[PDB]
């Protein structure tokens, strides 16, 4: 076992999409996967293993921010043997050139976090994900009909930023759209040898102050979702 | 509503314990509390209030990690009009001064992240709790004659750490032990005007490599949640 | 010896008074103290050795600014065998919750120094005094009717700053006034394992530009003098 | 004109191959290139105009280092109206997954300089190239049968290094090689919209000790410079 | 008048020596100047103006370490316009290019101290003498036949250091001794358009172990300062 | 050999001059040497041997930047034995201390990179000339009649700045000028034990905008080519 997983070694897929909210996980188990089993529930972070198209595929919710995404991904690779880690979530847009509804392949995520530096000699750590995985999403969004944005996002400690003055810059350096995880799950994989990567559906543009429906905010991250089924089968 | 808060504005009593697990907020809610109601849970994170001999309290989830911690203390403070903030949290032992299960009442927070460097200045931010909750802690442990810690802990970005070697010069340095919240919870509270103070339990230990089930660190801390509850009454 | 203190291995008390001025310290031992023996005088930074109330209590110069206090206060512990250190000094108030003649404790000193990060892995050091110390200066001032302030100070470098349109940034989270050595105090104190804790009088208001009249400057630093003896026997 | 380039505006093809040595960029002119006319020579840093199977394609050295590459690169895109760039240099290899004269495809660099916290808010900048010429780079290298290695490279300001301790940690997170160049070209094509990649062919081996003559850095990556001709036709 | 010096305006000579210990510098106007007259004592730290072969000179104690120096410095230069300032001050080799009692000229003063990232936009400030006084310190000392050593010093914010592996690497660097105050009288200075330089005697050897009395730190000196006196004549 | 330099070791003379742009260096080779013989040329970075007035003396290029350079100076003092390493360039005027055509002595050396935190220990590292040398300059200056401006020079990754604003404080902290190359080449020379100085001509203003005609250009770096042969021999 794990402090924060209640799994039996083997009952996690060697692929696993997540995602910070449990409860988003809950419902993909239910709504997308047959035979699907909750396999752990510690701290209400339910993890799941089901099928699809007869592939078998896990479901982990990793919470808000790098220090809970670290805490499962570790955990994930280490002790249940995961070997592809897909996450996808909600960010907010900063960049003229995504909009709402976009689905945005982050090929770098910048962080104002110290967990990069402490983890990496001080250094700059450009945290990256595995490009086979990148070079699979963008093959099955073709496939799919989806228009793919790609370019880097801003992975922030703080969700109610004390530097909103500086999204025009970080826009400016192809950050597309801010959100808290994936500098952690791409350093997280990359000290560990496995393959992750993190695609993030544009539910609110923090520049315009555009918004989505809470109906549309379904349909665009179902097709995040099956995107991500899709590239895992 | 808040986008981490689905309770209505006044649900919350302006004393509120903290954990990171919700359930163990659900399990002091159903074990403690007079006519105790779920408040919230949004990404399955519970809160609750309820009462303690007459007395309203309430209880509220907040994750694992400071960026975690620093969304639902912030939503707490300007949104629910939280006025004292109590976590009653876990963490590893570093210092031979401690044991499994001990309870230690944290008079500073040292912290790897740049979180209060991004707030402050790029300086030095001292993190520390209200010396007035520090009191009332201290003197109602007294009153029940628990036997509680008192010195600094180190909030980290980690929970399986890169920098081993560095734990028993954070003892030397008067930390007890390690966690991930305390940090965030004194500086959020700080830079908010409001009362706040982490209390930890021992769950894992360095030194005799000791933990704990994920059960037992919901269950075998009733020592410190009644100390909580006391504080509070 | 030592290269700054020509005392006697004995000559200093367990318990020590300490203020940057050393001619505030010889005011203190003629003015306060019976049968008070100056003990050391290198560099002009006195040193007393006296009784009050019978109690034997010592009084030690620390000069201006962490280093210098980082000196003498090392020596005074692993030289010297002093246990217990009060720091007593002036400080210029930032915050509108403290006015002229209060009297403030520290109970966590920022700075803007890089001695702690030096100290302490690079991360960030919570300066913090000894609790129990803590505890005794409130009890001694209510026993007094001495209204203690209480929070944060800064501890900075600079007695003339070149980051002013930064105080209320401090004042907003909980730093009441400025000085120049507490941080470093502390950080000593908890390496060595020594009980150290620091009050201060405000005789000048940065933000208000408020000053206290001389005589009332000596009025008030005597008050403060009067609770630092008291808690000491 | 420029300070550091001599050529007219328009001279520039829209898709010029960079290399840090001036004559290599002499050598692939001379022997890959139809009609190859010398348009700029500023301190013996030669750059080329000419034709690939038809297509115009430009060359231009970029000296050694962060601060030559980023002068050079600034340059060519700001006056010149380069869109694409497409690095060809050479790297030391510290990774047991690569050995000498391998290419290496650069999907993001890490570096030790200060540059990017100094563009980029002091924060962690991931530096990353365009993922279309990544793309482009993959297929054209899977077309000619090319084996073309994928991951991280370090840009260090350094060639005889400091932190040669260090090189373990660097290929445990993917770095398979470094170099001194890419981070800046990633930097500057992410500050100035425009689209970069780098690709390096191995020279040095950290663990074989394997090295190659100034004249063979020249000769000897005539399937590097094929791959990049092929790409950009 | 100032905080830290009571003298009137004009009491103090354009031509100004300085010590950390103002015992060193009432030593100084006791044996070498003529109709000397102390003109401040504020906190015990002493200074005076006398006379040197009929010249004025002035002497003025600046207490230990980078903070306490630049308050001294700064209030000589804006009020009592002090144009020039010799530090004739005492430091612990690290280098064995330098023995005991050997005067060492710092050409540049190295640091561990955050004050000059502060006052230089947390860029690296090269804390330099100016150069004329450099000059006359070297001629001089030619012309008295005194072997003036000549190289970095490293100024610590620490006495006692927690970084005694890295004294060897200090002096591969050139730096031939450690000290407290040169990289802040020279950041000062060059600051305020003063003239400023920093002599030191070797008074403890790391090498040798060797280390003076307090008494010989004040007394065994006179060549030093007899330099400092030629050179101000 | 080296992979930078193709020269045979005995090759160089112990004293060499450098510049960035080595079409300066054969220029200087071919109008002020006799019996010049070019001995390197890998990357078109030249490098000679000649005769000054029956003087051995070597020219090299180091091209643009800190790590460029720090590459050749390591390579000359490492393999080729040279011990003296003149640095003659131009630079770009920020201080009303200096106008067009004057030539500076740069006594130190600040920066904006992150190399000397690297080189040393993460601290200050005040990268100097060695003062012989420096004395040299003055000594010839004064017998050729140039009036030699000293000061420190800020030593830049850009080229092209992002902190234009902060020109007018390095102005005030006696920084003259701005060039690229000066504090690598102190600091590598300070690790070698190497002697180095760094002379520049402002050919032009960046405060006042004022600009040298080329031909003045011509003239002004003769004047500096002089003076630097002459003190070589
Ligand atoms: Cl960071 C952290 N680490 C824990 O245990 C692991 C550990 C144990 C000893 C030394 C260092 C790390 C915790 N247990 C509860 N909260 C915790 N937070
Ligand atoms: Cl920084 C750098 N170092 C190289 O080789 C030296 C080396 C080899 C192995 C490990 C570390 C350093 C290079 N060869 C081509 N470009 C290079 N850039
Ligand atoms: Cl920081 C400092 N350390 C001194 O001696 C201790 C020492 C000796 C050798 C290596 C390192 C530290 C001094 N003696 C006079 N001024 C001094 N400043
Ligand atoms: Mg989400
Ligand atoms: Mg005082
Ligand atoms: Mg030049």
């Amino acid at each position: 076992m794990t402090p924060h997983i209640n799994a039996k070694i083997g009952d996690f897929y060697p692929q696993c999409l997540l995602c910070g909210d449990p409860l988003r996980v809950s419902y993909i188990a239910k709504k997308f996967l047959q035979d699907a089993k909750e396999i752990t529930n510690v701290r209400n972070m339910l993890g799941f293993s089901g099928k699809y198209k007869g592939r078998g595929i896990s479901l982990m919710g990793h919470g808000m921010g790098i220090a809970s995404c670290t805490i499962y991904v570790t955990e994930l690779i280490k002790t249940y043997q995961v070997k592809e880690l897909l996450r996808i979530g909600t960010c907010g847009a900063i960049s003229p050139k995504v909009g709402l509804k976009d689905i945005i392949m982050a090929t770098g995520a910048s962080t104002d976090s110290k967990t990069n530096r402490v983890r990496f000699l001080n250094h700059d750590l450009s945290a990256t994900p595995d490009f086979e995985l990148s070079l699979r999403a963008y093959q099955t969004a073709k496939r799919l009909g989806i228009d793919l944005k790609v370019g880097n996002v801003f992975s922030s400690d703080f969700f109610y930023s004390f530097e909103t003055h500086a999204f025009d810059l970080m826009a400016k350096y192809n950050h597309l759209a801010i959100e808290m995880e994936a500098a952690g799950l791409y350093a997280t994989a990359m000290e560990l040898n496995a393959k992750a990567l993190c695609l993030c559906s544009v539910s609110d543009h923090l520049i315009t102050k555009e918004a989505l429906s809470p109906k549309e905010r379904v349909e665009s991250f179902d097709n995040m979702i099956i995107l991500a089924l899709e590239m895992m089968s």
